[PDB]
């Protein structure tokens, strides 16, 4: 888990930012090999945030999430990921048009995988969004940013609480509940995304008019050359009551069946 900080080689070329500190590409160096690593280097008490984070990342153990490789202690805080290269869904897609609904359906399934994991795992992600899904290649999604998840306690299937309000289902809103279905509204809407290739949901609205909007029963529509059973799926996510709202499991299983029905 404690990492030596001397196998570390940082690229000065920053990667990201945001009100943590930054993330930067390197080199993690290993018995006879040299990993190629993102590391997340923290700049008052944040600190147990990414310990948090790190933590969290500990115990995940799937394809289809990203790996935490782990932290380092040195000048600043720093918790080392392995790489994927391509980088964010949305903005890969925004410059990728001509990549196929085909292929996008692969990718939001393998989303589903992880987050099916995840649900069994009793981690809620509370931050599901195509920007937080990362690509090592075109065929291979990871998902990431687990700084808002939450491990659920043995007994409880939800947790109780600066929040991206058009990735929220209505209960986050309006009771703070956050469980496994929640991150199933903000899949539907991840799916969206996808198929608007990286376009931003309800745009130009407040989020207080994404809430009366919802309560409405508006929805967003269907994106253009998105597959009928692919926009059935999201207003599924989009089912207001929890309770009748799939989890992943069943999310993950009509994904499944529809993706191998595109390949025969
Ligand atoms: C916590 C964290 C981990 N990572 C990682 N990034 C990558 N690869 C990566 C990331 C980006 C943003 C990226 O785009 C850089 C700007 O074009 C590219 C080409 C690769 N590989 C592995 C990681 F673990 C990135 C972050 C920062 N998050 C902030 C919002 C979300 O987009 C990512």
């Amino acid at each position: 888990v404690y990492l030596d900080r001397k196998l570390l080689t940082l690229e000065d070329k920053e990667l990201g930012s945001g009100n943590f500190g930054t993330v930067k590409k390197g080199y993690y160096q290993m018995k006879k090999v040299v990993k190629t690593v993102a590391v997340k280097i923290l700049k008052p008490a944040l600190k147990d945030e990414l310990l948090a984070e790190a933590n969290v990342m500990q115990q995940l153990d799937n394809p289809y999430i990203v790996r935490m490789i782990g932290i380092c202690e040195a000048e600043s805080w720093m918790l080392v990921m392995e790489m994927a290269e391509l980088g964010p869904l949305n903005k890969y897609l925004q410059q990728n048009r001509h990549v196929k609904d085909k292929n996008i359906i692969e990718l939001v399934h393998q989303v589903s995988m992880g987050m099916k994991y995840l649900e069994e795992s009793n981690f809620v992600h509370r931050d599901l969004a195509a920007r937080n899904v990362l690509l090592v290649t075109q065929h291979y999604a990871k998902i990431s940013d687990f700084g808002l998840s939450k491990a659920l306690r043995a007994d409880e299937n939800y947790y109780k609480a600066k929040w991206p309000v058009k990735w929220y289902a209505p209960e986050c809103i309006n009771y703070y509940k956050f469980s496994s279905k929640s991150d199933v509204w903000s899949f539907g809407v991840l799916m969206w995304e996808a198929f608007s290739y990286g376009q931003k949901p309800y745009r130009g609205m407040k989020g207080s008019e994404v809430t009366a909007m919802l309560e409405k029963g508006e929805r967003m529509g269907c994106p253009a050359g998105c597959p009928r059973e692919m926009y059935d799926l999201m207003n599924l996510c989009w089912t207001y009551d929890v309770e009748n709202r799939p989890g992943f499991a069943a999310v993950e299983l009509r994904l499944r069946n529809y993706y191998y029905d595109v390949v025969n």
